[PDB]
């Protein structure tokens, strides 16, 4: 039935490490159009979308839709161990109950085969968020990474605030009290109006691991509305987070 | 009220690690001369002096003395965050309770401004030793780092032995005894007499990180008196620190 | 009065590492011939044999033959500190109690020495069973470390498959069930028939430290006997561990 | 929706203390026959298994059955604030994701409630085993663990020796050797032949905290099979314990 | 010049606990109507102020007002070491430098004599908070310790909520959230409107060392205002702590 | 073959303790007299000497005189888990590398024996002191032992200046200067002539432990001579401590 191979394993290395800091289980939605996951934490306040377009894989078949569930606590065990240059193929077979992983050397002198059985995972219900975003801010994925790990010396929320002249990250506590600024001008603001929300630092850092994917991130701001922060995987793919604003 | 500004944090980083070592709060005395820092350990052992004179900074001005007392342990937190090769700016207000710490990049495109809370620390209470050393040896930090190091395998007790062909270090435990002997050349011995003390591992230990300052270091005794060791900060101030002997 | 003096450390350091793994304390019999270390775990399934011929160092005196126990954790500590490229003279004097270290710099402007107590070890029983090794492969040494690191992540237990033209490790456990497969060339297979056996991944993990010593390494099996894993230290000497097979 | 109210918070207290021992998290299968938890170390060489009947419960409510990880660690220290003598009332929501524990004095003049988040906690695999058990002995809960903590002075492992006139442990080490010995008929010996295994120190003395929970406590063997240490939770429960012999 | 001696030593070694968890050093202001301290922490957040009368005292004398300064830790250190039963008489003469502590048994078979160094202590920064306090509560001062040591598993800072059928206590993080309701008589709640504010548990915490002195305890709050607790010491003096609220 | 039954293994405990306080193996002195203990400190500034007569054994046996060394920090380990109230029977056999320790119960239903492997210790220089002593004094052990431990706040030092009216000890130090003035009755001086000595602290407080055995304790001076520190163990034997004086 289903078969899907990557050439360089690090993309779902990669990929794995930043859904899994979110949620322990997903669903793998394999259509012809590509793999889906789309997830949420426990707590129902954050929100994951990736997908893998089929362009992006040097085989990709997929005739019908399947749903596989796995553990990724366990799949990024596995993943961990996988070089990063081998290859490798997700196949998966019509009634099979296991997910197979198989990775070969550039030079075909060695070859990997892990099984992973598969889990019954209820579908997930609540959805996307319908937008329409005022504000948007471009910057090096490394940067916004850094700046939440910053942030969080300070406190468990972080202030983020766009005006004409750039983006304010801001936090307090104990320490003290924080900022980064970052001047327009490097950072691509792209807004409608003046605009200043709240978010956990928790979720914040979950997301920024998006910067192993993408040298740039781009986060979208809609007042009192979950952001979204997206890594887009070349032209094959993205990476999506969306996150409820604190309280207020 | 106070304006510092060094070109490179690194100074400031590498500063309060080796001092936040020894104590976790201290005043920093700020005159027109420059920065100082006097403080013991909570033992009233070990004594630390730093001096950062004025022509370290690339601005400075300090018209009246103020003393701003500062939790080392916050302030290394914010620190660990700030970038090496971004300058930074300690500035203190005359009705303020607050000191700032603000970081620039080379390229102007990004600030980060940090405030920390002041404190009442009690005016030190315990003065510089009496000088006049019979005795001096200078060595690379580094080693001097490694051999504390070392030392502390075997056990919580070296003995510095100074002699004419250079100085041997020396220490012992249940694991066994070791030594390392340093000859003169490259090592510096300027004595005027052989010379042995004993000293505790653990402050020296907190000393040598001053390795991060100064490729050299200088060791400076007499006999039933608190050793000196002292890292030069290029010629724009120096790190101290003075330790009582074990007798017994 | 022996005397065994290597000109860079790293060996020692790299083989007490290996050695230490296995067992805390273990007699270095000593030759005319060179030294050696034969120890058994404490659950009696494993053997380590090392061989260090007289070759093997720049200086080497032993008239008679001597036993020195030692505790290899002391040892471990010790060696952690000596420099890689700096030599080191090992010396017993007769009827001593004590065995020296000493170290010296290239340059000869540093001296080390360290000394520990001797213990008091009981010979060991089991003293290699051996020979008749049916099978064999040689593979790089670092890929055997990895594989064995890998198949942790699954169980407890490896299966060590060998056909012409490769073997293949093979684990289950809850995460899932996985192999590697390495093809015959690079993976040097030289055996009479297939076989197949499984061993302890806890031990061929303490094994695979060899990799430090040798660029390759050599597995050898025979049909319901110990599997040997040797480690040659190029021409001088080897280091060679033994294992039982899980039976049922 | 699930409710479970002890009237002494004692067990609750005392029952994670000992399964904390021995893992970090576990899952609750709550039915509507009672509480269970059973898990496996992670070296997978020891099992608990508790269960609390529903007539354990002044209050219990459980119509399907829900399974609720928890941090055993952070359950623990909630209960280390719980006075002994309160009510402990566990309690879940339909998708709630947090348990709830609600503690009320006697004289309902303090009510206190805290919340711990769940954690999705994958299923054990390991069953128990099923099994006879050839050889009995019940003594007094504190002497054994008085017993373990004792042999413990000597090694890391104990030989356990049942024969018609009692029970013997015994242990050896640097130390030396010591053994108690208890006599039969108080000793409850009940076997269908004499047998001798050994065992963990490490994990029977995780067992030994049992005798909070019980004045006596019971092994049981089997040749080359896991023991089996229980605790009686007087007529509403038990705890069980089941750990690997060393062979060979 | 003066003399205070107190017939059972305990008094001051539980006074100086208490004021020695929030300052090192504090002047003693004596006066012919007894001895006061009055201190503040580093931070500026918490105000001591300590009064005992002179009816506190089986002999007091003190014609003109002095005023010592003293280390605490080395007091509370010398304190450690009396006798709870014994005497204890505190007295400083006019040419002194020095204050001395007298401790007498019952039967007068021995005395101790131990002298402290006075200290040049600078603030008298100070300012009792004096305001109109809307709501009050007193409870048993042990029950206020414990939940305090309680809320501290969750977080560090408490929220008390005062309302008419009691005050609620509040904490949350990564443990979980946690409340303790005190329902009111025994707790007497006396309020003119309900009212809920926050504080530090680091300090709620060092003043609920009060305990020792007083079987119950009073804290009273005041919209936007430091909150007092106030432990009174028989009818000759009391212990009070201002606690700033923390708000954002 | 030595055989040496204490009705209560309290004693062997209590002594073990005190005499391993100061070295950590001895030479245990068997002959028809009883066993003896004598040795000195490693820094060969004090000497213990206990003696228990044979009337002090329910049953006691040593035709010859035999030597045991043993390791006292395993003794103490041992004896650690030997219950107070049970008997503890020595025995050592006819050229045997061990010597055995069997405690049972009162009712004869436990039985426990251990095992220690001997030492051979070389025999110390070690001469007891030689002088008739010119000053005494007799206080309740556990006063003498708070004492020591309350000198200890202020130095490392304790002055013992013995007049007619009593006994003065006096100690300086950072914290600052204590004494305890014990006064003549209860205290038995008895004194030829006003001598006052200085000792080591840490040394007087290893002595007294000694405490355990005995509800008095005597003191012994000598002009410019060790100080012995007895405790009658009831009529069956002594302990007895000599420290060399603080000469200055």
């Amino acid at each position: 039935m289903l078969e899907a191979q990557v050439q360089f394993a690090s993309l779902w290395k990669r990929l794995v490490e930043c859904i899994n800091g979110l949620v322990n289980e997903a669903n793998f939605d394999c259509n012809p159009g590509g793999l889906s996951v789309q997830a949420m934490d426990s707590s129902h306040v954050a929100l994951v979308h990736m997908l893998l377009r089929d362009d992006c894989f040097v085989k990709y078949q997929c005739g019908r839709n399947s749903i596989l569930g796995l553990n990724l606590a366990s799949l990024s065990k596995v993943l961990k161990i996988v070089d990063s240059n081998d290859s490798l193929s997700l196949r998966h077979d019509d009634d099979s109950d296991v997910v197979t992983l198989t990775s070969e050397n550039p030079e075909k002198t060695r070859k990997c085969e892990y099984q992973l059985k598969l889990l019954e995972i209820e579908a997930e219900s609540m959805g996307i968020p319908e937008m329409d975003y005022r504000s948007t801010v471009t910057l090096n994925s490394a940067e916004f990474a850094k700046i939440v790990r910053d942030m969080q010396v300070f406190g468990d929320t972080v202030t983020i605030a766009i005006s004409k002249e750039g983006v304010k990250f801001s936090s307090s506590g104990d320490v003290g009290q924080g900022y980064t600024f970052l001047q327009a001008a490097g950072v691509e603001v792209t807004m409608e109006e003046p605009i200043t929300l709240s978010f956990a630092l928790r979720f914040m850092g979950i997301f920024a691991k998006g910067s192993t994917l993408s040298e740039r991130v781009t986060l979208k701001f809609a007042k009192d509305s979950p952001c979204m922060v997206e890594y887009g995987i070349d032209n094959v793919g993205y990476l999506r987070y969306y996150l409820a604003p604190k309280v207020d």
